[PDB]
């Protein structure tokens, strides 16, 4: 549980994420995709609930990556809301969000949402 | 451009976002929530596309609250993903996921989505 | 209130949906929508809660449109999750899902969600 | 791929859904979940793609299900979004959105989401 968001992690996709859990809340690490206008490590930054509840209840959490390294610039941005939860096997449980900067006329379609788990194997 | 998304700005619910945009595409900053088991300010990361397109398309960006403070700790986090419009009047649209810790039997209900609008009132 | 959910809506886009709520919690009708790979109207099919609560809460319901009519087929479909809240001002607020049918690769990108407002004009 | 959506189908959280896939693009069928304020079936409508393309992609899909039955109304409604894929093993991905009816106050809160992905077995 604590301490132990501290890792890397990959998710079904192939996608690979470095962080680092720091004692107040702060999330920070690179993230590496599989898939889209993406190449490299793109940095990310999240927060986490640093005194989760003493119940059996997953640690929630989220981060951003904004597509933009200085190898490419998707002009997209990812936010990944979801929960970790620990054990022999533990997991981030996460539901995303990847918006595009779009022209008024395509806004309403500037929004893809989606679902990511990811493990440290 | 990160001198057009830094200052505050308020939504629909009447909840204050103070951020400043960093050159490197960091957002850091406050967040002031008019509802929720959320009391006070809660320190809020993100990040944002310092190199959006000469299009009149929006800055994509987004960010992260834990909502948890020294005074509360309402065990969730929310994510807001949106686009940065500016102009005489500047708006964030924003799309957002909060997710609640659960125990793995109720975590089916862990995560509320929904929508806000952010006005710019000050740099 | 089947009756209060019965009419011509609009939404924001300038998209028209026409619906019938029938007793029994069905609702039908077709779509219109303004914009998109798709022309002209196509049908819907949802349910509504016939019996809501003496709350002022609003009265949940949700509503399907595959886009495919005998003139296009964009191989998608969106369901609308929302309330009717009525008044003077009856409205439905609602977060929709678009899936349009991806090879397993594109999978990741197969779902766009947004939000729609609509204002009844007629019955 | 065609006609296959018909059947008894069982998603993660052992919620079972019978459906009947018209040949214009109707579904009609009953859903009974494992979670929830739900007991028994409900009925389902919902719409499908009758020709989806001739590639290697799924068929779009949707329905709702209002969750007030003879025995229990939990004033909400759920409408599940995805695309289905045959083969050997077919599979339904879904992601969904449950809206509950609230006050004006509490409108901010009443839309969960989620995902089920659904099998035969
Ligand atoms: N690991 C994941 N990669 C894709 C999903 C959510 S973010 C996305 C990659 C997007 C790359 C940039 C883009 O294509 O816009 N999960
Ligand atoms: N300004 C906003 N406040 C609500 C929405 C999205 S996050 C939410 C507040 C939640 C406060 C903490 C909680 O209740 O868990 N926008
Ligand atoms: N009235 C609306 N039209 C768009 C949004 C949600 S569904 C969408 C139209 C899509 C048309 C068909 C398509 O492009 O796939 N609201
Ligand atoms: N099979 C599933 N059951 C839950 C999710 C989405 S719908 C939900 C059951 C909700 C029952 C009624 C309620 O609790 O409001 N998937």
């Amino acid at each position: 549980a604590e301490a132990g968001i501290t890792g890397t992690w990959y998710n079904q996709l192939g996608s690979t994420f470095i962080v680092t859990a720091g004692a107040d809340g702060a999330l920070t690490g690179t993230y590496e995709s599989a898939v889209g206008n993406a190449e490299s490590r793109y940095v990310l930054t999240g927060r986490y609930d640093s005194a989760p509840a003493t119940d059996g209840s997953g640690t929630a959490l989220g981060w951003t990556v904004a597509w933009k390294n200085n190898y490419r610039n998707a002009h997209s941005a990812t936010t990944w809301s979801g929960q970790y939860v620990g054990g022999a096997e533990a997991r981030i449980n996460t539901q995303w969000l990847l918006t595009s900067g779009t022209t008024e006329a395509n806004a309403w379609k500037s929004t893809l949402v989606g679902h990511d788990t990811f493990t440290k194997v």
